């Protein structure tokens, strides 16, 4: 499967997946001879993963952020959050389960600290303003629910600029990783898994993360809404209808088809 048409299909979908990271799991999926499906990964953190952030696990609580420059990460303050429309309780609920977990060896928190890539990309795509030049800014972005929000960017010597929210002088806290002490941004969530016929994921979860070589900490996929999915076949599949080695399912219904593509191909899932 060429890159430019993987590209251009993932494009189209708005699949968040690298290209690369994709043919890689797609080799395993072959080698193994085994379909898996991955969980949403959106357009947004996709910069996020190829900087090589880490990613949270199940042990992560809270709810990560689509607007604003701390997009594609987990903020303390979830008023911060996709979550921003809600009311008061249902935010306190998620400040008191971040607060929960925060108690413990699940996670920590660090300050949210991105690049200028990073910046213009969220400017280009993503409804973020940026105002000012070179070390200092002053971003501008609007929740969900129509409020906006003011942010200082301020380069730090290591390159990146530190995101605090405007006249305060605390960084914007995100959720990070104990290990390498980096925010992390979403992770690559398994939600099916069909083997070939001609809890027992923990060998595919090891295949997929040794063929990604991210590094050590740095796993996509951890040991443990749901649309658009990819899906990652040993070979492509006819059933006429055709899916191919790496695949898209957009709903509900483009799944029930896939799912009669792989039983009648051999391929059992029990879930």
């Amino acid at each position: 499967m060429q890159a430019r048409a993987l590209q251009d299909l993932f494009d189209a979908q708005g699949v968040g997946v690298p290209v690369e990271h994709a043919l890689r799991m797609q080799a395993v999926a072959r080698q193994t001879n085994t379909v898996f499906g991955i969980r949403p990964v959106e357009r947004i953190v996709t910069t996020l993963i190829e900087e090589g952030f880490p990613t949270k696990g199940f042990s992560v609580k809270g709810k990560s952020s689509n607007w604003g420059p701390q997009a594609g990460f987990i903020c303390v303050d979830q008023h911060l959050s996709k979550r921003e429309d809600r009311d008061t309780a249902e935010i306190r609920k998620l400040n008191l389960a971040v607060a929960k977990g925060m108690d413990g060896g699940a996670y920590t928190q660090t300050d949210l600290r991105i690049s200028r890539q990073r910046l213009a990309e969220l400017v280009r795509n993503f409804g973020l303003v940026a105002d000012g030049v070179g070390p200092v800014r002053l971003l501008t972005a609007q929740g969900p629910s129509g409020k906006r929000y003011e942010f200082e960017a301020r380069q730090e010597p290591d390159g990146l600029y530190r995101i605090s929210r405007l006249g305060r002088s605390e960084a914007v806290q995100v959720l990070a990783s104990p290990a390498c002490g980096l925010a992390m941004t979403a992770d690559y969530d398994l939600f099916l898994v069909a083997p070939s016929i001609e809890p027992r994921t923990r060998q595919l979860v090891d295949a997929l993360n040794d063929c990604l070589g991210r590094g050590e900490h740095r796993e996509m996929f951890h040991h443990s809404d749901n649309f658009p999915a990819t899906f990652y076949l040993p070979r492509a599949m006819e059933h006429s209808v055709r899916f191919d080695e790496v695949c898209v399912v957009a709903d509900r219904k483009s799944f029930s088809l896939l799912v009669e593509c792989i039983k009648g191909n051999g391929y059992h899932f029990t879930a």
